[PDB]
């Protein structure tokens, strides 16, 4: 058996098909078993339509052996494009082994593994092409668009392996394939999954700013398109046409990195925003709000 053949074969039983059907429509993706009690991780696109219209969709999980079981949505985070499902009282689950995405390096060989029985299923191979790479993702349903800090790979990521794991050569999960490919890194997945399992929700920081990217000799970064009334940004003295170049401890190259950087701030704690305003460099202070005040 070949090098990749062995790794794909070792993790196949941890990968599942997730199917959502209404009497009008029927969509399908992959996901990975992450906990022996039957917790399954996928991306938020895969279950979005069912989560938004639960009265008309039924979600099932199909195992490598072909068993089909009903699945319940535990919680989801459109901002990180992740979701968690739960199957009840299924025995002898092959739980995926979760790696450490902070140890992943550019050039590392990977498999992007889709669920073996999915209709369009794919397994692809490549390397890690970049780390900590902000990438915009369009929201599936009425879901908000977002940006994630991704693992980039030249393994093809397509309908047939999205929601499945990105697997390293130790056959460990180093990320979740999104919907020139990108994976949500496993260290972030673990933090978001933990939260969705407990609370059924994740609370992210918000400033009330929308930005557009600017690149030139005077100041490159995320130029402020809009500031929400009453927002942390309004209260902290951020102005439209300000060019944001640093948010907290993270330099901000463009509007994509701005989105990711905000989400690394502490809720309720003062933080520096560096701005270029009418040719001058200004540091403001902002106290981020929770995006969901009642779950904070």
């Amino acid at each position: 058996a070949g090098r990749f053949t062995k790794v794909a074969a070792a993790v196949a039983d941890s990968v599942v098909t997730i199917e959502s059907v209404s009497d009008q429509e029927g969509m399908q993706g992959s996901g990975v078993i992450v906990d022996g009690r039957g917790y399954i991780v996928t991306n938020n696109h895969v279950i979005s339509e069912a989560a938004n219209n639960p009265s008309q969709f039924k979600t099932t999980v199909v195992f490598n052996d072909g068993k089909e079981v009903p699945a319940n949505l535990v919680g989801r985070d459109p901002k990180t494009d992740l979701a968690v499902l739960k199957v009840d009282n299924v025995d002898n689950l092959t739980v995926a082994r979760l790696g450490d995405s902070s140890k992943v390096r550019v050039g590392d060989e990977v498999l992007a593994v889709g669920a073996p029985l999915g209709l369009r299923s794919t397994v692809t191979q490549g390397i890690v092409s970049a780390l900590h790479r902000p990438v915009p993702l369009s929201g599936e349903g009425s879901d908000t668009d977002t940006v994630i800090d991704a693992i980039q790979t030249d393994a093809s990521i397509n309908h047939g392996n999205s929601g499945g794991p990105l697997i390293d050569m130790d056959a460990q999960v180093i990320g979740i394939n999104t919907a020139l490919g990108f994976a949500i890194p496993v260290n972030e997945m673990k933090l978001v999954a933990n939260s969705l399992i407990k609370d059924g929700k994740i609370v992210h920081p918000t400033l009330g700013i929308s930005t557009r990217s600017v690149s030139n000799a005077i100041a490159s970064g995320a130029q402020v398109a809009n500031v929400k009334a009453g927002s942390p940004a309004q209260k902290g003295g951020i102005l439209e046409n300000d060019v944001i170049v640093k948010v907290g401890n993270r330099a901000v190259a463009d509007s994509d990195e701005f989105v990711v950087a905000v989400r690394q701030l502490a809720i309720g704690q003062d933080a520096p925003i560096e701005v270029v305003r009418e040719g001058r460099h200004v540091t403001l202070t902002v106290k981020p709000d929770p995006d969901s005040t009642l779950e904070h």
